[PDB]
């Protein structure tokens, strides 16, 4: 049971936390990161001086792969940015160790994301023995073990799947790429594209209230689309405030949402990222859920509430980073123990669904069922 | 001598340039040294005369300064540089024996403060070298002060009340851009607001005053007062008045930006360590929002900057508005800048004029409302900027 967390940052912090409070299945952990620094203070926090440390690009396979030679982990659960994704995939390969992440690949100078680079080690990875579990955090993650369970249990055919996620409560360079593309879903057999954040409307958020709700891609749609061809129409929305919207738009006007490098004194800025340097309630993530059941037209709403104040006073870090950080450690979980073993490269959607709820409502993020209710789309 | 030396090469510095290459007569020879030399060969070739030189310095040293002022030897300096190098240029010119000019006086890099104590400390030394200071010799400050020591000249007894209004009522096309230096722009308007009424100073929030005012040829535009460094020194020249304002009109989006900006963090003054450097975020801003240098070629639209003056003439209470329009396009047909580099730049140039001409001549630390206003202002006429004066109108303030 030993564990490599690649990311030290606020997903990394949950998922360290969350790891050393299973030890009876992560017996030997380690966090390694681009700032050893950032590492250290995770093991501090956590307290327990067992938890070994180590500075690493994980852009630079050698470098990865002499680490994973060294610790010889059993999975690796990259929780540094999409931008590793491949390079992390690579080095497994060659020390023969599993992976999981939590965000799909893109390239650094392309805002455009898709599971096509990541799907291509399939064939390597199976041949290999290894297993690759993408896209692990909550959404995607739970998102599309909700729907598995869903389909598992309650539908013959699942044909419109609606993921919503509201942050009600009171890394901003891939959050700030994520959410300023063309929106884009599924109908029909076709992906349909909207202009960046047009669709919205009113959708009601367990122990929340209405909130205005916008339509934007989320890389779960393009294999939950794939897995399951009854669909008809599969849409993502989340909520947006009024004075976040005009800080986003701002933000962008005046040049600070580039993600091209800028020459700055003789330094190699991208705008966004310097941004980063200077930059109570609750969030409710879940699927709505329309189709057949013994032929008869069903609706099923599944969701997670995560209290801001809960999740700080456990790990000092808020419900965004604890809500992906939870699913990824349950993840490497399900592969430690043998119910997620599968070689070759995964979608979560692909796995069997109960073992991970299970945990779920036992490991910090307990699920609720509405069953046969109004989904207001 | 006839010889004029310009430091920097931004939008000021470009018409600046421009408006001397006009007026050959006065000055013969022209020198555009600045931080960046490439961007003062740039305004040469622009001009279309060789005989212009350029030369790279950096202003912030004072002996780099002296060794260009001992080979070009210029009878002035124009400095539009930064705020910044006020003091470091007036320090060359002092022991050089070169005399000064500037649009805008000193604030320390490290905080938004700006005022005149800074550089009215040079005045005696100034006036025992035989050498003349003008400050603040730009539109406002600049305009401003000569139109209000025009009106107390000709039209008034006793000024009491002034209010200077400034509206740039253009289309730049851009979702966002500032009209001259965004680091220098963005540190003024930031600060809380500041007037002069019954013999002290009122602070307000920042931008939280504000008031519907009418400008020529372009109608009633939200307006706001702000601190202006102009106020300090007219209140000073002028003790009659009773009551000074400056007012500045904002667009609705204009000013959600400037909100943002700030709330983000991006109009930080202070170093930060990014990757071991040190970067100002509001210096970086700067590198990303759009030069307010290239802004000319698709700017429309007009500013409007004036002064409304009421007091007593033989005992009646008078009013009085002088102001200016300048056309964007105008202004970049003839120089490839824009108003609010052209408005600045050409009484920059008239400042030097006058003294190359000897109509302000005066050794010493001078500003412009200390000078006779009139022949500055038949130069307004002639070079670009002519001016339009309304008697006994409603002043709306
Ligand atoms: N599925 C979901 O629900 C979900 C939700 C949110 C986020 N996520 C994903 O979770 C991941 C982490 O997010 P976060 O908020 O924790 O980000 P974060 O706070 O910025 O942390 C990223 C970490 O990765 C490190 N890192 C970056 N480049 C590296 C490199 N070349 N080599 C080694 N380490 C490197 C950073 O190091 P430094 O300390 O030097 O910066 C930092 O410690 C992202 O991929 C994000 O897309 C998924
Ligand atoms: N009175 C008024 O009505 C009024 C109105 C607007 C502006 N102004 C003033 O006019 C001045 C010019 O503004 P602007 O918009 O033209 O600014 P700008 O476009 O940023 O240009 C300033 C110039 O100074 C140069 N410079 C900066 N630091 C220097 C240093 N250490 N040594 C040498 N040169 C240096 C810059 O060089 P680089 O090319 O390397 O950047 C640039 O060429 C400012 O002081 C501003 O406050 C006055």
């Amino acid at each position: 049971g030993r564990v490599l967390i690649i990311g030290a940052g606020g997903v990394g912090t949950v998922v360290a936390h969350k790891v050393a409070q299973n030890a009876d299945v992560f017996t030997d952990i380690m966090i390694a990161s681009r700032t050893k620094s950032k590492c250290d203070d995770i093991v501090k926090a956590i307290g327990n001086p067992n938890i070994k440390t180590a500075q690493v690009d994980a852009d630079n396979v050698d470098e990865l792969v002499a680490l994973f030679n060294d610790f010889k982990p059993e999975m690796v659960i990259n929780v540094a940015l999409p931008y590793q994704d491949l390079t992390i995939m690579e080095a497994c390969l060659k020390a023969e160790v599993n992976y999981l992440d939590t965000a799909n690949y893109e390239p650094k100078d392309e805002a455009h994301f898709e599971y096509s680079w990541q799907w291509a080690y399939h064939e390597r990875f199976k041949e290999a023995g290894l297993t690759a579990i993408l896209g692990c955090g909550f959404d995607p993650g739970v998102s599309g073990i909700y729907t598995a369970y869903a389909a598992k249990h309650y539908f013959d055919e699942i044909q419109y799947l609606d993921i919503v996620d509201c942050n009600a409560g009171n890394n901003p360079e891939i959050n700030i790429r994520e959410i300023t593309q063309n929106g884009r879903y599924y109908e029909n057999g076709q992906w349909v594209t909207t202009g960046p954040l047009e669709i919205h409307k009113d959708l009601t958020y367990p122990n929340i209230g209405p909130r205005d709700s916008y339509l934007l891609y989320h890389e779960e749609l393009e294999s939950l689309v794939k897995n399951f061809p009854t669909i008809k129409r599969a849409r993502f929305w989340m909520t947006f405030g009024q004075e976040y919207l005009t800080h986003l738009r701002v933000i962008q006007n005046i040049g600070m949402a580039r993600i091209d490098e800028i020459d700055y004194n003789g330094q190699k800025i991208v705008p966004l990222q310097f941004l980063k340097a200077v930059l109570e309630g609750e969030t409710s993530i879940g699927c709505r859920i329309r189709g057949l059941k013994d032929g008869k037209e069903r609706t099923y709403y599944v969701y997670n509430n995560c209290s801001h104040e809960e999740a700080y006073k456990e790990t000092g870090m808020q419900g965004v980073s604890y809500t992906t950080g939870v699913p990824a450690m349950i993840g490497a979980m399900m592969f430690f123990k043998g119910e997620w073993k599968r070689p070759g490269v995964n979608n979560v959607e692909e796995f069997n669904p109960d073992p991970f709820m299970e945990q779920l409502n036992k490991q910090g993020l307990p699920w609720h069922e509405v069953f046969d209710g109004n989904l207001e789309l």
